[PDB]
């Protein structure tokens, strides 16, 4: 599938840089014809077939195909796609309140109400995705953006679909692998992967929201991965002494090694800590 090959600078003006990663940079932009504002994600293309720099066409097209499908208040929306010899440029909805990761650095720990206010929106977004058989595979606070961080109950949107896959056969067997602190044991063990892997990541996020601490984080990446596989975490009293047993129950039913025994997204929405 080919994308718009006119110069993006003919149609948009860029501004503040919002972030950058290994193969991409995101810049605020403004569409000339409407004055409306977006985030432009420039993804570096692979320059040869056998290279390891840049992102393969197959991987770019999968991300674009998934983004084109989704429209939901808690997921980012794709506006347009451009490309040139060096980059594919996603014109994405602008979400200007920053990462949930940076928001948590400020408060350093949330109440259960503040945590469930965020979590309910994350769960609603993931329920939408899983209903479409889309696994995100990279859920973490860096990939949750706030619309406005200066309100009491910030609204969020899930971003960064670069690892997302359609799961039409119940599982994918692809060596998909994200951030060690958040990946499920089946990712660590290179096993077939399904929607269940996102539910583990939600359990990790929930633990972090409530405590300010990461449940499996070791001193090195290999230690973190070994801890995940062994389900080596505990609810430290110093962090969780005033946290309800029902919140711990929610986490405990997500941080389950066997994916078939883990809570599904529907289970999480009916769990008594969440369900109204
Ligand atoms: O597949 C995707 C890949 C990356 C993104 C990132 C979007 C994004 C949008 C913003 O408004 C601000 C931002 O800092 C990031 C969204 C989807």
């Amino acid at each position: 599938t080919v994308f718009r090959q006119e110069n993006v600078d003919d149609y948009y003006d860029t501004g503040e840089e919002l972030g950058s990663g290994q193969f991409a940079v995101v810049k605020k932009c403004r569409e000339k014809s409407t004055g409306l504002q977006y985030a432009a994600k420039f993804i570096k293309k692979r320059r040869t077939k056998s290279s390891r720099r840049g992102v393969s066409r197959e991987d770019i097209e999968r991300e674009v195909s998934i983004l084109k499908e989704i429209q939901h208040p808690n997921v980012i929306t794709l506006h347009e796609v451009y490309e040139n010899k060096t980059d594919v440029i996603l014109i994405l909805e602008l979400v200007a309140g920053g990462e949930l990761f940076d928001f948590l650095a400020e408060k350093e720990s949330l109440t259960e109400e503040e945590a469930t206010e965020f979590l309910k929106q994350i769960l609603n977004g993931v329920y939408y995705l899983h209903s479409l058989q889309i696994a995100h595979f990279d859920l973490k606070p860096e990939n949750i953006m706030l619309l406005d961080r200066n309100v009491p109950k910030p609204r969020i949107k899930i971003i960064d679909f670069g690892l997302a896959h359609k799961i039409d056969f119940g599982n994918e067997f692809k060596n998909i692998f994200g951030t060690p602190e958040f990946v499920a044991p089946e990712i660590v063990n290179y096993e077939p992967l399904g929607l269940e892997a996102d539910m583990w990541s939600i359990g990790v996020i929930t633990y972090i929201l409530l405590s300010g601490a990461s449940p499996f984080l070791g001193d090195t990446k290999q230690e973190t991965l070994a801890n995940v596989s062994a389900v080596n975490y505990e609810f430290e009293d110093e962090y969780f002494s005033n946290t309800s047993a029902l919140a711990k129950d929610f986490i405990r039913r997500l941080l389950v090694k066997d994916p078939k025994k883990r809570m599904t997204i529907q289970d999480s929405l009916q769990h008594p800590w969440i369900k109204p």
